[PDB]
């Protein structure tokens, strides 16, 4: 795998983006979890997530973002991938703290299943946020 720059243009809510890719903006979909709902016909913590993420793009020098070893993007034309704010997972981020779940593991993109699992069995120990 490797990291490849993009630039924000907005931040949608906590797991999906809109960027700058190629020179073409592009939405992009986090993979391997999922934030609580606050645009579908509000899920708790929702909101939360979606300021932690926001927060942590917006305030970010450079953001990369890394595809998986399958699909690059979904059926809605998302692109699908680890995004990196200064070298910092923001999947893993948004794990650690309970305010996603390990969700959506469609393989062959499940490279960073297990880390992101690692993570989310700490903040589910902790009983952190949406396992509080
Ligand atoms: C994260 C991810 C979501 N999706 C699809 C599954 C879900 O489709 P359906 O909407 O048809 O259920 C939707 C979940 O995204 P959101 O959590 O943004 O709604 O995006 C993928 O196809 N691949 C992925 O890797
Ligand atoms: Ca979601």
């Amino acid at each position: 795998l490797h990291k490849e720059p993009a630039t924000l243009i907005k931040a949608i809510d906590g797991d999906t983006m809109k960027f700058m890719y190629k020179g073409q903006p592009m939405t992009f979909r986090l993979l391997l979890v999922d934030t609580p709902e606050t645009k579908h016909p509000v899920e708790k913590y929702g909101p939360e997530a979606s300021a932690f993420f926001k927060k942590m793009v917006e305030n970010a020098k450079k953001i990369e973002v890394e595809f998986d070893k399958g699909q690059r993007t979904d059926k809605y034309g998302r692109g699908l991938a680890y995004i990196y704010a200064d070298g910092k997972m923001v999947n893993e981020a948004l794990v650690r703290q309970g305010l996603a779940k390990v969700a959506y593991v469609y393989k062959p993109n499940n490279t960073h299943e297990q880390h992101l699992r690692k993570s989310e069995a700490q903040a589910k120990k902790e009983k952190l946020n949406i396992w509080s």
